Order: C-alpha cells, then structure tokens, then sequence
C-alpha cells in the first residue's frame, strides 16, 4: 500500500493488512501502560503542581502538543494517513512537500474524531488497564510518553476508516448507494462487518498480546478492545458513508 | 525494580526480567524498519539534499538531536537508565528532580558505548534488514523515526550492561574480584553467560519474532542479532569488571 497510489490503497486486501498492522500495536501499546498507575494528575486540567509558563490545560496535552511539534518537521503530519491533536501548533517540514492524490470525498477532514478518541482513553481506557489508581509521580514523564503513543495508535487506526469505507463503497457502487440513499445506518452496519470474520480477528489478536507480553488477561484486555473501541471505528464509517452523495 | 531503591535493581531475578523486556523490543524495532528501503541518504554525512541552515551532520543526526531535545524537558535523560545521543543538547525538565541513589560505581560515566552502536547500526545492521537499498525519498521521514527507536533500544539495553555486571559482581564479591585481580578477560566472559541460559533466551525471542510480524526469517533475524549486537553487550561488562576495583 502507498497513499502515492490511490489503486493500491482502495485495494481491499492491503487495507485488510494494514489494519491488522495497526490493531495489533494498539493492543501493544495497552499492555505498555498498563504497567503504570492512573496518574490522574497527569490528565487534570491546568496542570496542578506542574509550573508550566500560563499553559493551560493538562500535563499530558503539553507533552503531547510538544512531541507533535517535535515530530511534524520531519513531514509527520502531511502523511494522509496522520491526523493531529494539535493542528495550530504543528510546524512546517524542511524537507519536500509530498503529491498525494486525492482518494477520499472532499469533505473528508470535517469527520475527525480526535477529541472523541482522548476522551474515552483517560475516563474509559485509563481505569481499566492500569496496574492500580493513584499517582505515581516518578512516572509521569514514562506514563505521559506512554498515552501519547497509545493515542497516536488509537487515531490512526480510527481515522482509516474513511479509507476502509471509501474502498468499499466503491468496491460496490450499487449497492451502498442504496443503502445510502435510505439513510439506512443499520444496512450500511452488516454489511461493512462479517460477524464470522470480526470474531477471527479478535481470536488472532488474543494469541498475540499473550505471545507479546501481560491482572489483565489476554482475552479480558481484546474485549476492552472490541467492546470500548470498535464501536468508534464504526461511527467514521457510517458517518462518512452517509455524506457521500 | 526500581531506579530509587539499590536492592531491587541489584536483584538478579528483576534483571532477568528486564532485559526480556528491553531484548523483546530490539528484536519489534528491527522487524519495523525492515520494511523500507536503505535509504543511505539519510545517513550521508552533511545531508545533501536537505537545505538544514548550518547543521552538519547526517539527515538521521538531526532528527534524532531535534527528537532527543523535546524528550528531554519530561525527565527522559535523568533517569539512570537512559543515555542520549546528543548529550550537549538535551534541555531541562519543568517537572521535579529524581533523587536517583548510587548504584554503580563513580567511573560509571566514562563506560559509554553510544558512538559504537550508532556506526554497527547503520553499517553492519542496516544493509542486512532493509526490504532492498536505494533512496526511498518518500519516506524519509518514516525511516528516520525508525532509526531512532531502534537507536534508543539498542542503547538502553547495551548500556544496562552495567548494572548487569554490578548485580553480578556483587552476588559473588570472591569470585569476581580474583578474576578481576588477573585481568583474566575470558574467565569473567564465562562467568557472565551460560551458554544453555543463553540459547533458551534466544529459541524463546525467535519464537516472539515470528508471532509479531515478519525476506527475514525469524531465526535469521535472532542470529544478526545474537552475532552483531551480543558482542557489544559483552564488551561493556568486561570493560566496567576490570575497573571495578
Ligand atoms: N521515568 C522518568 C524518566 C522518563 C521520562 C520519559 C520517558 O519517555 C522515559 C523516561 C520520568 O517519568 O520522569
Ligand atoms: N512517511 C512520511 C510521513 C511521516 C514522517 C515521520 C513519521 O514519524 C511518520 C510519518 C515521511 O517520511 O515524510
């Protein structure tokens, strides 16, 4: 797959393993912080004890904000493929500007879901999997690096949905178009998923966080995943399905 | 184990552990960047191509100095067990001081390997793992990044050499300082390793390589591994050993 090239990214069978390339680090990422507290100071607004010149907002958006900056010279976030949390910080790369051609419907960028997506990692994912609550104050520099990499984890894959829906609305004009016209949700919703085929998915994804690492078990952690983060990749494609005529 | 408390770091057990975490990642970090290209430019000293105001220094070099700065002000370079590339230019952190006690000994500094690593990296381990040479110049900036956690791995684990040794040394005071006394290299070299401990390490990091992605058969990787970076892993034992008296 190369966004360079828009056959070999509407390629079904290459999205189907990009995916399986970017689901598999998500749950990579979960077993890293779950070694971690919650650290909620991390996540309270205004940093509390961190004496950051009038920024505002939590320690982890600085960290965040900081080491997107950090990564956006280097052409990060021109990538189609990137979405950032802080789009009015961003800098601008010293190397040359990329073509890529255009793949997705115009309004495309109007579906994001960023805020969506850090939401419910610190008030439903956090609790979860860490390995207790309370703040552990010799970590929050590890634990903030930590979410910042399961956020950019989480996104990616997330957003590919345009992708994933736009290669299957047109690998079958006849009949999303119908389903579209109708604004039936539900129609749309059987058939971008195959219950048999999900449910593979996940028993091969249990095999590697087991192979990989681990209180959190490896069937217990891919349902935190299939049943907290699935359904958000759902709500891109049927959103960006909707508008597509 | 904990950087703030002397007995659990000196715990051969937790090392034990440790390292088949920090040993597991080299082998994840190699697998990534086995899927681009050489991209030798990214290497060639000065960046030719790349209009950098005054930098010298490879494209790599910059972007790891630029990366090592914006990880730095959240404490990563404090922390007994991170060692930077760019040293002269790592900032401070607006996060409280860690009271990190002595463990090693005060000669610990001058025991640096970071300049050997970074030229086995890309000379000897670059031109065996990459999916083919050539400039792959649409990925530059996704190769570079690569580099850099396969730089940062490679160090923290090479480096961690010394508290292996310290660990070792200390669980058999008699032993190590008669060694030690006779400046005998290859006795310590066979009291450091056991070659049936070794080799079950290996069959299980084999195990792991396959099972997480994969031109590069598992094994063969497991060996590029054992015979170009094992050595180095040695070199820093024996070296912190002699002086250790
Ligand atoms: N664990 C230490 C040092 C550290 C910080 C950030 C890192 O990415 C790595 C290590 C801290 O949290 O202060
Ligand atoms: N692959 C693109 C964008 C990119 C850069 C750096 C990254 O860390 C990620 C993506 C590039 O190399 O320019």
């Amino acid at each position: 797959m190369d966004f360079t090239k828009p056959e070999t990214v509407l390629n079904l069978q290459n999205i189907r393993d990009e995916l399986v390339r970017m689901e598999d680090s998500i749950i990579f990422k979960f077993i890293e912080r779950s070694h971690f507290a919650t650290c909620p100071s991390v996540y309270e607004a205004n940093h509390p004890g961190l004496e950051i010149p009038n920024f505002k907002g939590s320690f982890l958006d600085w960290a965040l904000s900081n080491l997107e900056i950090a990564h956006s010279r280097i052409r990060r976030f021109e990538s189609p493929d990137e979405t950032p949390f802080f789009p009015d910080k961003i800098q601008k790369s010293f190397l040359p500007s990329i073509n890529y051609p255009q793949i997705l419907a115009p309004y495309a960028p109007e579906v994001n879901y960023n805020d969506k997506i850090k939401k419910v990692y610190i008030e439903k994912i956090i609790p979860l999997i860490s390995k207790r609550d309370g703040d552990d104050k010799n970590n929050f520099g590890s634990v903030a690096t930590r979410d910042i990499e399961c956020l950019q984890s989480l996104s990616r894959r997330i957003h590919f949905g345009k992708f994933v829906a736009e290669a299957k609305f047109q690998s079958d004009i006849p009949l999303y178009t119908k389903l579209i016209k109708s604004k039936d949700v539900e129609g749309i919703m059987k058939n971008i998923t195959n219950s048999a085929v999900e449910e593979k998915i996940l028993e091969r994804l249990t095999k590697k966080a087991e192979v990989y690492g681990v209180r959190i078990t490896p069937e217990y952690l891919v349902k935190i995943y299939k049943e907290i983060v699935i359904p958000i990749t759902k709500e891109v494609e049927v959103e960006y399905l909707l508008r597509r005529l």
